[PDB]
């Protein structure tokens, strides 16, 4: 039978990579408004701290870090932060990353770089944050991966791979996190309304993305949010391992 | 932010098929405590008014359809009935279906009787219902598949070979029916305790499946209605042409 | 190390549908020149007899036999006519089906002939001829699905989902028969040269077809019948279940 | 029409890393048997000088490289000595990977090594030797992934979603290259008899992969340089960006 509660995050300490802005930003206050208690991260301070008085405006428990994601230091302080602020953490939702289009005779830092972006931060972060689940019975684990992962095209091996990989990374982590009692899952969005996407998009390509999009509209951060809640929430108790994918219905590409 | 609201059903009229019993029955009861007005079809009519009763006693608004989807005048008949008590119809939930395990020598008739209970009726259905939704401005439909559409097993051709052509008319069904604004998908599910599994499942064979499942346990018909409950409310407005697995991130097969 | 032998199809009797022209027709000459006795099957009884002359010009084996895949009665005669002219069966090529766009408003008659052209008819030949190769201590079964099987887009809910049912029917096939020691594999072919894809081509939709295949030319019915060669060849011994997709890595839509 | 010549490697030079034993041996000389000329790469330059020997008494070309393919200064010195004693590169075959089971726990030294082993040297070689290949007007890049890349179960973190990547790659690289008139595969293997196998297999371990392989037996060194032969051939010329799993139908793991 429907049961609200169980559509809630009350009493869940919640982290937040990149969330100053764009899709974070929007899980943080969704969460936060959910009954969550949330540590909004990221890599610019003024960001994160903006984030945290708009929370408290609306009535939630936030506080604000700023972490570089690929630094492995910095990830570590990021835990430790959150527990002394939260005193456990239930849930951690893995969005900072990126990389972007490279062309294939990229340097390799460049594409290396997608991979501590996508990969090598997103693990590293699970296995710091893994223990203190496990000591209050189980957690949750949302990672924010790209259609990339499923889609082929030019300009995308650095992108599309470091994605893949994380997307996999999902489906074998949910096993060896499963005895304690983690679920592990990941949302795949397709092009969604953000600086990240303004600083690659025009307007034929708009088009064009809109051309291959059933639901005719670009993706807002709010449709992201809402199936974080989902997602997170004890409503999806029994998923485990899966990726979600949020696009219209369509595939919006930039070729 | 979030929005309770935006998670219910307030106000839509929904047809469940198959809802006398098992998944089908706890879709129906979640819909209509979260807002909907339902219609219940099930081949046994009892099943169907005892769901429509426990429904009304909720304070919930219901109708019974006896209704064989394996019959194209019966699935007109189911259509013009709910758009005559309901008003229109907002949300279909293709939930009937079946088949089950069967040897590769199987009479042709046994191999088609899939396919009529999976793909047919859910196809012709769709037909019947998304004029009405074309006419109101959008629609949901959904239906239940089954992990049979992605493993590969013995004995399993005819149950799922029709599952997996039942999810990919969801993908290809989203393009046809997004220009009208309405949403498919569907769902996937693992071993679920229902009168169904009951049938095939030995206490080995449960704990094979369970081995083999990171978050310890067997679905139940709450575990579906609740992703069903998601992917048919606004707050999944974006979310088209996906299926959902619920599962508990492992696999449950007889073999 | 390498052994051409492996390669050929030395006193191997072949049976192969839809072979009067297309990709069948060259499936059929090559599998002829490579060793093979082959029974050229086809609803167009003169298509088929040349086929076979042609085959005997270059010096092969082959019958011809008139066979509408969609009859039951025709199938069963056809595994008949084989077997007294061969002697034994050990390769099944399911070549013939079709089907092609489709609105979805179309007749419930149209939906169900994709299924009668890709599916059952493939479903019910591998059972009449499974007894054969099980005799001769195994065999090979290989289909040709499509990319349709994969790919998402309108007009297509027929075509597509019936050849979704096929390639997911050769996954579990495999293991059905894999205990008699028969492989059983499936090609999907993207956009091949032949007069079925020049009744729905036109020049626009050419180039862009072009435009999104990455080795830029369209295919040839060799680049078909060279994979089925190999798929049905000692050389791939232990690789059944699979779906191979030949398209130059890019996908050919009509929109 | 068949032609054996079109699969054959008369007159071609490949480049093949890890081939000092197992699967890459194997390709070796397969390939060398099949007409091409082979630089033979391995870490163990006393293996590596076997497989040359091994292959002139065959009447094979073959030179060796100590390349250690986890060394950039490594990678583009077995580019150039390829070049300098071939004359010029048509084929590489990226053999040399591996890192197997880790527990979740593992160092972050780990799990980076994995993906150096599969990943960044794949990559990187590609990069070395895209140019010469474009500069001859084409060539074929193959890798070995696993079907770990596809599995998901414990302890497998690190492999599982580093050959992920492998495989993604593949399908973008092929848009990349594509254009250079270069094809790109990969090939998945299952259980393959190796000493890399037979480090983590054991009796009991062997029993369950066997009870889930339709084609009753494990693989051999030998099945996936037959799929290599042909991946790389001339009669595979439109079969770009795909992942051949060679696994006797099923599926073999370690849990
Ligand atoms: N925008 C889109 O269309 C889609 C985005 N994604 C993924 O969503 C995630 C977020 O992207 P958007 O919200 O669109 O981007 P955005 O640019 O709008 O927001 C990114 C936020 O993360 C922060 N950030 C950047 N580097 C960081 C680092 N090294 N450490 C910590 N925080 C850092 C930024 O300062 C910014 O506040 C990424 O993982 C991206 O790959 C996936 C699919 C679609
Ligand atoms: N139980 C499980 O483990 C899983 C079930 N499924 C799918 O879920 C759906 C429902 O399954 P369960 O709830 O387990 O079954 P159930 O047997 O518990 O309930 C099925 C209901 O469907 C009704 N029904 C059967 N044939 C009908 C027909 N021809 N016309 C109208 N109504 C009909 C029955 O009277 C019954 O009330 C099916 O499509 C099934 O394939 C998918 C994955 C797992
Ligand atoms: N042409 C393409 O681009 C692609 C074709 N395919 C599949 O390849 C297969 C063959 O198609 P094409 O060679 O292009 O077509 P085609 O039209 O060139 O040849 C089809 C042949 O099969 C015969 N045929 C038709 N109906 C038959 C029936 N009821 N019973 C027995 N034989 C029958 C025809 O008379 C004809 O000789 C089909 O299964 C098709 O879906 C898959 C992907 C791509
Ligand atoms: N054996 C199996 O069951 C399967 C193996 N694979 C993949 O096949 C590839 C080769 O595997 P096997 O033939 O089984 O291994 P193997 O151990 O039998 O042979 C590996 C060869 O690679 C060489 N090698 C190792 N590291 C190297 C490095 N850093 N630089 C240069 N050479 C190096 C070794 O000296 C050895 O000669 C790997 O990528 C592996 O992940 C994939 C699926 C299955
Ligand atoms: C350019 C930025 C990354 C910037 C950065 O972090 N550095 C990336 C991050 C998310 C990316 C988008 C997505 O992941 C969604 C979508 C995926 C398709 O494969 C390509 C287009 C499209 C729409 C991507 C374009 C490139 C985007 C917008
Ligand atoms: C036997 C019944 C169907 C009964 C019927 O329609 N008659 C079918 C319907 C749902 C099926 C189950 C599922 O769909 C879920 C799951 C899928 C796996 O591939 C096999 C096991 C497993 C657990 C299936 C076993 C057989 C079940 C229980
Ligand atoms: C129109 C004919 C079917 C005619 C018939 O059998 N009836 C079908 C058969 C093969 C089909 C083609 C393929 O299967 C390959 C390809 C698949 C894409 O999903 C759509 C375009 C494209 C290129 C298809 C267009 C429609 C074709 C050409
Ligand atoms: C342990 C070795 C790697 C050794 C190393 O690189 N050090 C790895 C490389 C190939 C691996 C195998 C494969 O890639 C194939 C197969 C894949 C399954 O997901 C797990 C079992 C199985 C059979 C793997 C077991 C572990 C193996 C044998």
């Amino acid at each position: 039978m429907f049961n609200s509660d169980n559509l809630r995050l009350d009493g869940k300490c919640a982290i937040i990579t990149g969330a100053g802005a764009g899709i974070g930003k929007e899980i943080a206050i969704t969460f936060a408004t959910a009954g969550a208690s949330v540590v909004v991260s990221d890599i610019n301070a003024d960001a994160a701290n903006h984030v945290v008085d708009e929370i408290q405006q609306l009535g939630g428990q936030a506080f604000a870090c700023r972490c570089d994601i690929t630094s492995e230091q910095e990830l570590s302080a990021l835990a430790d932060f959150a527990i002394s602020k939260l005193g456990k953490v239930d849930i951690l939702v893995n969005n900072a990353g990126g990389g972007g289009p490279k062309p294939f005779d990229m340097p390799m830092a460049d594409f290396r770089r997608a991979y501590e972006l996508n990969v090598f931060s997103f693990f590293h972060l699970s296995q710091l944050v893994a223990p203190e689940m496990e000591k209050n019975g189980g957690g949750v684990i949302l990672t924010i991966t790209s259609m990339a992962a499923e889609n082929k095209n030019i300009n995308m091996t650095s992108y599309a791979s470091s994605k893949a990989a994380a997307s996999h990374l999902v489906r074998n982590m949910a096993f060896d996190l499963g005895e304690k009692n983690i679920r592990v899952n990941g949302i795949a969005p397709g092009a969604i309304l953000t600086d990240a996407l303004k600083s690659v998009i025009t307007p034929e390509i708009e088009q064009k993305m809109l051309q291959h999009t059933p639901i005719r509209r670009l993706g807002q951060p709010q449709d992201i949010a809402n199936a974080a809640l989902f997602l997170c929430s004890p409503a999806a108790s029994w998923v485990s391992g899966q990726i979600l994918t949020v696009s219209g219905g369509g595939v919006q590409e930039l070729n």
